[PDB]
């Protein structure tokens, strides 16, 4: 049926939102790691950066909570 | 004492990767049950709640990308 196109798009929209995260967690991950390695101020400022953007994300999850509801 | 500075950032960054991590489990399992359990209308919704979110995630990481330089 229609069903397989459904599903497609749903699966596509998914993968986009997983890969999008996936790709923040990598980067995030070796600016902290590259940071420790190659100083307090920045790591301060990407510390702080960190924490900015999952606070973030946790209010774009409670508007997305909210228009599914 | 750079096992304190260490510590504030392994800290603030698993911050972050949890949260996606809660949103990704999340967000897989609203897709599937919905697939499994108005199915067009509320498919759509997701999906497109799904795109906004990782639309929001992207300005939030260009965010971050300026704020660390």
């Amino acid at each position: 049926d229609n069903m397989l196109k459904m599903l497609s798009d749903l699966n596509k929209d998914l993968e986009k939102l997983l890969e999008e995260m996936e790709k923040i967690s990598v980067q995030a991950t070796w600016m902290a790691y590259d940071m420790v390695v190659m100083l307090a101020e920045s790591m301060r400022r990407l510390e702080d950066a960190f924490l900015n953007c999952k606070e973030e994300m946790e209010k774009n999850w409670q508007e997305l909570l909210t228009e599914t509801k």
